[PDB]
């Protein structure tokens, strides 16, 4: 069985829990407080969360969880080629992520509006370039078939979205695919709950 | 036939040079120097390196290349929970080679100290735990079998060597470990000869 641990926020888990939703795998999803962290911190290997049981098994690392995943249930790619296309596809998501990140911790009043005009802008035609490689654009990543980094990409286009409502006016492919991971039956539902619930996006509060 | 290309120093690209002299696997070691960058920028997906060009087929993201790697040269584990493992700890070493940069580049003359003595440790004892989950860590992190991850982890040990020649005295098994990857035979030579040459282990020069 799978256990999900981590912050109530969305932050590095919400790919994770997206892809299982979707994919109509039970898990718990454990949201700890903030009060209790401090004294589960050391049952963790590098003391940090998101962390998935496998059974038995501790996996922490967000990129390790959500590979792992992969494999097991068939979201990796048809070979070779693909599986690295993903994982490429994947790392900068995870760049502009940690970007983002840095923005809103460390300087939301001040770089919040250069982010939104001079590094966003670039950083989303790369992977709108990447997109029209496979199907032209029109279906995910890879093309006719789903894999773990179409969840990765939908969270991190959405939360920019919430940053900037026309951040993707200028990229036509990543606004219709956005807009294709969103009405996924298996996730409609849930993206729904999750927005009245007014889940945050990041610790802090900010977004 | 294999081609990397990325900037004159160790920094991101060093773990996939290791892996491929280690193993015996020939590929042409583009360096190319900074004033010729911004004529190529464009040609890669991110505007960033490493690039490993596999034939024809473009890879970056040092992750991505290095996972790519494992899969076709039988360095990634004999099993699911195996390669789970390993990505598990190099996301680890990953994550401290980030704290170490930010103080590198940012803030060297003010944060070196503090990070060699309150950071450094608190991170390394996290490595010393788990590389003893597997053979009392008395060999690779998987046991007896290499994998891709030893050569980051080399790598990120080796580097925190050269900025504190002490921060392994206190952990016996990684001390040992840094060590035994050092004088694989395969690795010696290159070794000898990049300590020779004085390459840089970051684009500033402080290491
Ligand atoms: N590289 C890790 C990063 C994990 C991480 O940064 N976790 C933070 C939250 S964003 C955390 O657990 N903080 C609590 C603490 O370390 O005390 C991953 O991708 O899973
Ligand atoms: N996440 C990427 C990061 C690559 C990266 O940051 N590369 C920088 C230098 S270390 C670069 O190639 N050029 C800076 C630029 O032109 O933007 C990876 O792991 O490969």
């Amino acid at each position: 069985s799978y256990k999900l641990t981590y912050f109530p926020i969305r932050g590095l888990a919400e790919p994770i829990r997206l892809v299982l939703v979707d994919q109509g795998i039970k898990f718990t999803d454990d949201r700890i407080n903030a009060s209790d962290w401090p004294s589960m911190k050391s049952h963790f290997h590098f003391g940090q969360l998101p962390c998935l049981y496998d059974g038995d098994h501790q996996i922490v690392q967000s990129g390790a969880i959500l590979r792992h995943l992969a494999r097991k249930h068939n979201l990796n790619g048809g070979n070779e080629l693909e599986t690295t296309h993903i994982d490429m596809f994947c790392e900068g998501v995870r760049d502009l992520h940690t970007k983002y990140t840095k923005m809103i911790y460390q300087a939301y009043d001040t770089e919040k509006d250069s982010y939104i005009k001079d590094i966003l802008p670039v950083e989303l035609a790369k992977f709108e370039k990447l997109l029209a490689t496979r199907d032209d654009g029109k279906n995910f990543i890879l093309g006719e078939k789903i894999s773990y980094v179409d969840f990765v990409l939908f969270e991190e286009l959405d939360i920019h979205q919430i940053l900037d409502p026309h951040c993707l006016d200028k990229f036509p492919l990543l606004k219709a695919y956005h807009q294709r991971m969103e009405d996924r039956p298996g996730l409609k539902e849930y993206c729904k709950q999750r927005n009245r619930a007014k889940i945050p996006v990041n610790g802090n509060g900010k977004q």
